[PDB]
């Protein structure tokens, strides 16, 4: 029932990995409307902010740290999220889409369209290259996904 | 008499601009024993901390920012300096050298060799260029910059 989504502010984009699943994708989330959505969200760079306006999800995204929103969407549809509004170029770019789908079945085909990229995030290595300086960055997926990521790069920050 | 300095923690290496003189650098930053040292500092990235142990100088170094370091060396030499100690790759090697100069005429004579550079650091998108992730950076030279790069750089992350 709840869906549990890996959040991570890139230099000018979003990444969002979905542990349960195996995918991971940019830009772009889904999850079935009036279902229990569980984000836990970190920073790869600079303190950024994981907002969703409409849905007023507001948390922080800070390196070494994983905060964590709970969020529940009732009415289907696709929802805009934004980040900070700091003035520099590509925060601009940082933009990402909120598919609150009709119902879970719908949810299930989202994935499966997912499963069928033939680009995948299986290693560190993948994640660098990802993760360097780029803006506007438009939506994509990976089938698959390196089993504890969202941990691996949290300890990049620790001491 | 007094020497100031602008420090930005990059992606795995450190920047320096010398305000009065005109200079820039990375990874290595020099001024005469006995003089009084100001810097200013901040990071284009995640937190960091400017560290020279020997002369027990430490200052954090945020995006937003501007932090500052007064210091006075007293016995010449070349001092190292280290940065925060995160487990993560390039933080290791993202570490700069103090030159204590015996005296001002070295100081003078080091600015000297700065200015003869071909490379510059005249404007923000060269800014990005070098701001690109790299490790194990190597001293480098710039002999012109652009007047208010440092206030610049603050202003990415204003909002």
């Amino acid at each position: 029932k709840p869906i549990t989504i890996e959040v991570v502010s890139m230099d000018w984009k979003w990444f969002f990995i979905y542990p349960e699943q195996g995918i991971a994708t940019v830009n772009e989330i889904a999850f079935p409307a009036n279902t229990p959505v569980y984000f836990k969200v970190t920073s790869n760079s600079v303190m950024n902010s994981f907002f969703i306006p409409r849905l007023g999800s507001q948390i922080y995204a800070m390196a070494g740290m994983q905060t964590r929103l709970h969020l529940i969407a009732n009415e289907p549809g696709t929802y805009d999220g934004i980040s900070a509004s700091y003035s520099g170029p590509g925060f601009s770019g940082m933009k990402f889409k909120a598919i609150a789908t009709p119902d879970r079945a719908a949810f299930d085909q989202w994935v499966a369209k997912a499963k069928q990229s033939p680009n995948t995030m299986s290693d560190m290595a993948a994640f660098e290259k990802l993760a360097a300086p780029s803006e506007y960055n438009q939506v994509e997926y990976f089938s698959n996904v390196k089993p504890d990521l969202f941990a691996d790069v949290i300890n990049k920050f620790m001491a």
